[PDB]
């Protein structure tokens, strides 16, 4: 059974994937509540920390027999739902859907949280309408960022190992991660099929990766643009120091496009009707 | 001033280098009393679960307006005051005292801790005689061993960058660091003169160390065996896969002394004759 201060403010309904669909008691609202039976101390510290329209929010978390989270209810499902089984999402639907993926993984950057386990799973869609507001969830492998390197580099190296040394050239580009991410995210939305799998290949999923060579199929990406093809090839690039950061991939010139940045816009204050407190008029 | 707590159970006295020696009033007992004024909580987590002879150990602590810390008193203080300005220390004494590091940082690495700031200024030596027991301190930069590389390992890579993948190989050598730094106190010991140096040396200190090329100065040397500088060869490689691990040096030609283990054996069975409760006689 689900516990008492959660039945308290909550009328538990049907399954969504655990994530039960629940009836906030105040308002009559639906919420969206991930039952996460026994980490989740982090994901919640991050997550009411943060505050942006394309990451999830927290609204109640309950630590009972198990883990009960209150989220904002997404009537659209996961992004991956859209690009399962060769499902090629239309390219302006790719445009608006990875714009907000990436300022919401700026913020997450701006803010030293690294992600860690994007992918269309992870993107949740508001509406059942091709043009909606798009959320980042599962915070649960996401990092924080002072590195215990920094303390170290303050004393004299006469006892540091080689290692420690050679890993300061690196250190610093561990957010790439999720730059590498969004680019495989990307290409599935764009190609349909994923760039690099153990499907019709005798080259290990490791050494395409490692190589940093997808899988290209010219037929497929005919109907995608070039300004679309070459912000993947800058995304999936092997060295995350030259690899494109979400900043580099905002100015893009497949993002500088005024009317899907106007759609987005158009969403963003349909969203913010509700919330609107009246405003101080000049 | 100090806490009423700690003014309760110990009396204060003259300064050890902050770190103060104090009396206990139940035993009448000599303690040291390391001041850590206001990270600490990891470091007696670790020191409480900790018990070798080799490693200090907490008898107390105190969390006031500053973090006292209540530990064994070392009557012979730092090995790093043994060896200030070229002072060689005697070959039998540095196997005795490198035995026991050997010993210490083995065990730590045992029970998943890796020191990773071990200098002649955090091992202590317990009496004014050249043949006493060391002991090692500062778990200040400690770290504990599950890596979250591994609980990634066990999804398929679609998403994964590449860095992380390239990670995999390198990844469970992080206690080699630790195998550097006796490497570089047993050099210290030795010789007189540390391997890594901006004096007299056109070569960057990182230069030196990612180079691996230590200052070797014949002279100073010929004092010292070939047994000794080939487990100093050994420990100071550039390859933390190469490099040697404490089983591997507590395996060397070099500690195969019966006289050097044998006087250790003596110098802890003398330690412990006041602890020893009657003994269970078949
Ligand atoms: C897991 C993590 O977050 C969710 C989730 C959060 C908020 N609204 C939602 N609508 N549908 C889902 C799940 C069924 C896709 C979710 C599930
Ligand atoms: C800092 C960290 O530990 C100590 C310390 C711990 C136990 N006994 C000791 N005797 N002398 C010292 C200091 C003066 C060298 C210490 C100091």
């Amino acid at each position: 059974v689900y516990p008492k201060a959660l039945r308290d403010e909550y009328i538990m309904s049907k399954t969504l994937g655990e994530v039960k669909l629940a009836f906030e008691r105040k308002t009559c609202k639906k919420v969206a509540i991930k039952i996460i039976s026994k980490n989740v101390e982090t994901e919640i510290e991050i997550l009411k920390k943060l505050n942006h329209p394309c990451i999830i929010k927290i609204k109640n978390f309950f630590d009972a027999e198990d883990y009960y989270i209150v989220l904002e209810l997404m009537e659209g499902g996961e992004l991956f739902d859209k690009v399962v089984g060769n499902k090629r999402l239309k390219e302006a639907t790719c445009k608006l859907y990875f714009y907000q993926m990436l300022l919401a993984v700026q913020y997450l950057h701006e803010n030293g949280i690294i992600h860690r386990d994007l992918k269309p799973e992870n993107v949740l869609l508001s509406s059942q309408e091709e043009d909606c507001l798009i959320k980042i969830t599962d915070f649960g492998h996401s990092k924080i960022l002072e590195t215990s390197l920094m303390r170290t580099l303050c004393g004299t190296p006469t006892y540091l190992a080689p290692e420690v040394l050679v890993s300061v050239g690196t250190a610093g580009y561990n957010r790439a991660v999720d730059c590498w991410s969004l680019g495989v995210i990307l290409f599935i939305c764009l190609s349909g099929y994923p760039p690099f799998s153990e499907h019709r290949t005798q080259v290990s999923l490791k050494d395409q990766i490692t190589s940093g060579k997808y899988n290209f199929i010219p037929e497929v990406w005919a109907e995608v643009s070039e300004k679309a093809l070459d912000l993947v090839k800058k995304l999936l690039v092997v060295d995350p120091k030259a690899r494109f950061t979400t900043e580099e991939a905002l100015r893009h010139p497949w993002l500088q496009d005024e009317d899907m940045k106007r759609k987005f816009q158009d969403l963003l204050s349909e969203e913010n009707e509700s919330t609107a407190l009246p405003q101080v008029l000049a």
